[PDB]
């Protein structure tokens, strides 16, 4: 019954794409009743590897895969897209300093912002994964004249899921019984996973674990998790990041559970006093393609301190990119 | 919900393992209401990497992942196992040690009705070593994978005839996962029509067979790495279709221990057309085997017989 939706994925021959594409075509992100057409974008150097990825997608014989196309032009990839996952971003290079990374990214994200505005569905839903995700989502929406800025989001779902995994281990309860986790700010060393509103089986998180543990054990371990993986595997956490990507999209399109919320970085409308315009991770509920920030939570001083630091870091990078005339 | 099943997976820190585990834990293999306990086995030198994979699985916050354990001991990994996916193999003697030790561990500690899928190459021969060395377990519960070749062939047919992949049924790949496997278009249907009515015999033998056999190499030449995601997909489907069952009017390819079917030597692990229902499979017997098909069935049966022989020579079985 359902007509196919078009899903654009950039960075498609990369590591995250290699763990993401198969699970999307199997129907894990938008439902087992919803056929998908994948429109994959790579840079010209990666096209041959992308062709090999395309062959492996064909070799899975996915009944929901209604169409598959690979290109190196952003106007063909985003053509009529319903969803766009912007995973590609500039690589890191030797002695290539921060502003230099900002500049290169500014380039990709301006171009892609423009392309979306010209050829995608007007209500295209956009997820930016490529780092730095928050600032890249800022640059894209500001270059996508004609699209609603609230359709541009950035991922904090990996940090959210890591925080829920640690709390589950600590309190010895199934991960399916942790609710109301929040990660505020962005995917960085300074993100703030908030346990003041979380619940473990119905009980408040902070009745089961103490502040000492929270502040000197839990916080640093979530912030170090990505480094731990790299030290153990010798490669970054692609499967777990692809999984967070899928969840971020699924929960947005299909809706969040009753009584719960998820973390999403979205353009601020001054909620909790966070400056307008910046892309900032908030507690959010969704229902049918739309989300709203969860307002009214009580912020203590511990919280506010941490939320503010993260707002300031994002305000600064925004400063830099403005200074580069990127926005 | 059902009670959890223990799924053991060897070679867990490798390439297939990395594309396999998260889909299993997500409920793609046994269903969304079946929680799973993952029991992962690696060699001691890949244990560090393995702990990294464990960390990533935790970080998916999967509701159906009821437990996770990583080990370098087969007797720990296979304990009370209900399903075992044997992916790790030797980068004949060396494989032989692996498969006898693993076949023995399974017999000692796993469930009596443990279902086993051998992926590590050479898969058909490796499944023979294990079953032969797994005194006490039903040898028919030991299978090898030919589902990847099966899926590739469906893919090529769909592409040729312009039809959707979901409309191709009754593909068969006889023999093993090898350059001489035989993908049979004689009984396949494309949108209810016989395949060979839509496709000619010259394309079949000149274009189709060679292109399916070369598929793994095309991928390596393209990506610079072998086909891990699509092989993991094929392994998931092999298990799923055996555990849940095949669709009505259809069949799948699996390599199973021969019981003389189609005149194939008893004992060697050989790929046939099978239907399955709730954990048991049955060979599709009584198909018409023409002469073009027999020669090819013969060749691959021969090769398999040699290795069998060779393996006895080593006193492995
Ligand atoms: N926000 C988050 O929580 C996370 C963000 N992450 C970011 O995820 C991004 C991708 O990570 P991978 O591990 O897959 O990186 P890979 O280097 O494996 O893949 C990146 C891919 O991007 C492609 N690419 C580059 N520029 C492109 C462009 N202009 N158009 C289309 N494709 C282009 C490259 O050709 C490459 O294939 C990185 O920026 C990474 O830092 C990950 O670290 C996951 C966590
Ligand atoms: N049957 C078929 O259709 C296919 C079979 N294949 C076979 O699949 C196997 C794995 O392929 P990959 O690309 O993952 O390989 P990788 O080299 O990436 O990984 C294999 C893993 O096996 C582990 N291992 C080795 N000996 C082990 C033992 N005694 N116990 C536990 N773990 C052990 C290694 O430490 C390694 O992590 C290879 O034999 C490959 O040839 C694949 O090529 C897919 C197709």
């Amino acid at each position: 019954m359902k007509a196919p939706v078009r899903v654009a994925v950039t960075g498609a021959a990369g590591q995250i794409g290699y763990s993401l594409l198969f699970r999307i075509a199997a129907g894990e992100m938008l439902g087992k009743d919803q056929p998908v057409i994948l429109q994959l974008l790579e840079i010209p150097q990666a096209m041959k590897a992308l062709e090999g990825v395309v062959m492996e997608l064909e070799d899975c014989a996915f009944p929901l895969l209604a169409g598959l196309e690979a290109t190196d032009d952003p106007d063909v990839a985003f053509k009529d897209a319903d969803y766009a996952l912007l995973v590609g971003a500039a690589p890191r290079k030797a002695g290539m300093e921060r502003r230099d990374l900002l500049q290169v990214n500014g380039k990709i994200f301006t171009e892609q912002g423009r392309a979306l505005a010209e050829v995608a569905k007007k209500d295209v839903k956009v997820l930016v994964v490529g780092n730095p995700a928050n600032t890249n989502a800022l640059i894209a929406y500001k270059n996508a004249p004609g699209l609603n800025p609230r359709n541009f989001t950035a991922m904090t779902r990996l940090d959210h899921n890591r925080a829920k995994a640690q709390l589950a281990k600590k309190t010895g309860t199934g991960v399916d019984r942790i609710r109301r986790m929040t990660v505020w700010g962005n995917h960085s060393s300074i993100m703030f996973p908030d346990l003041f509103h979380a619940e473990v089986d119905g009980r408040p998180a902070l009745e089961l674990v103490d502040m000492e543990w929270y502040e000197k054990v839990f916080i640093p371990t979530v912030a170090q998790r990505g480094a731990a993986i790299i030290q153990a595997r010798g490669a970054s956490s692609a499967a777990s990041a692809a999984n967070a990507a899928i969840e971020h999209i699924r929960d947005w399109a299909l809706g969040t559970p009753e009584g719960d919320w998820v973390s999403m970085a979205v353009p601020s409308q001054g909620e909790y006093g966070i400056p307008e315009g910046i892309v900032y991770s908030f507690p959010v509920t969704a229902k049918d393609g739309a989300y709203r920030v969860v307002e009214g939570l009580e912020i203590n001083e511990f919280a506010r301190k941490r939320m503010e630091i993260t707002a300031q870091e994002l305000l600064d990078e925004m400063e830099q990119v403005k200074a580069l005339g990127l926005i």
